[PDB]
């Protein structure tokens, strides 16, 4: 055999992939992480708990068909993710500079929101216009309204958003069902 199935899991998106065992497994990489919209940068693909580097083959790692690689977000600065009382948690991916965003103050964001299934809903990169609110004001769902206080310019935060936080069991978009667990990264532009 010369091609292999392979999966590739973060334990949200699946994705299955075939490959010649002589191709490096960076096109595949790539592939994943476009998927999300992310840069491979920020992204870990492990085989048998170790990283694999975007040059090596599946013939380097004697890989067989329908083997699972695992796909991680590492931040170098670490990874602390905070649950609050509401029940929203949040992860600070990147901390920004200067002061904290203020519940009153007029905002502005990029972000990328998935389904725990890791289907892409939405993005503001789509139209790359940035998003503007008013925080605290009622105008976005609870959970940014929530999230996005305390954030600091140049930050990057991903939420994890509760339905009772996000669209309840209404939904949205014809794409996010009823009582749908959300998750945004946002980036604070300004504020
Ligand atoms: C369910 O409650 C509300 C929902 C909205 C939705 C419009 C604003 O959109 C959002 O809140 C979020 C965060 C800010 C960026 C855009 N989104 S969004 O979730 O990505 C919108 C979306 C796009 C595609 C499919 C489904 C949903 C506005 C609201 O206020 C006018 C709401 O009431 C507080």
């Amino acid at each position: 055999e010369t091609h292999i199935n392979l999966k590739v899991s973060d334990g949200s998106s699946e994705i299955f992939f075939k490959i010649k065992k002589t191709t490096p497994l960076r096109r595949l990489m790539e592939a994943f992480a476009k998927r999300q919209g992310k840069e491979m940068d920020s992204l870990r693909f492990l085989y048998d708990g170790i990283r694999i580097q975007a040059d090596q083959t599946p013939e380097d790692l004697d890989m067989e068909d329908n083997d699972i690689i695992e796909a991680h977000r590492e931040q170098i600065g670490g990874s602390t993710v905070v649950t609050t009382e509401s029940g929203l948690k949040y992860e600070d991916l990147t901390e920004g500079s200067g002061a904290e965003a203020r519940a009153g103050q007029t905002v502005s964001v990029h972000y990328t929101g998935w389904l725990t299934d890791g289907q892409k809903f939405g993005s503001s990169k789509d139209r790359n216009d940035p998003f503007a609110f008013v925080l605290g004001g009622g105008m976005v769902i609870k959970g940014w309204d929530e999230g996005v206080q305390g954030m600091k310019v140049g930050g990057v935060r991903r939420l994890t958003i509760p339905p009772q936080l996000g669209y309840g069991a209404r939904g949205a978009g014809g794409v996010i069902p009823p009582n749908a667990t959300l998750v945004f990264e946002v980036e604070l532009l300004d504020v």
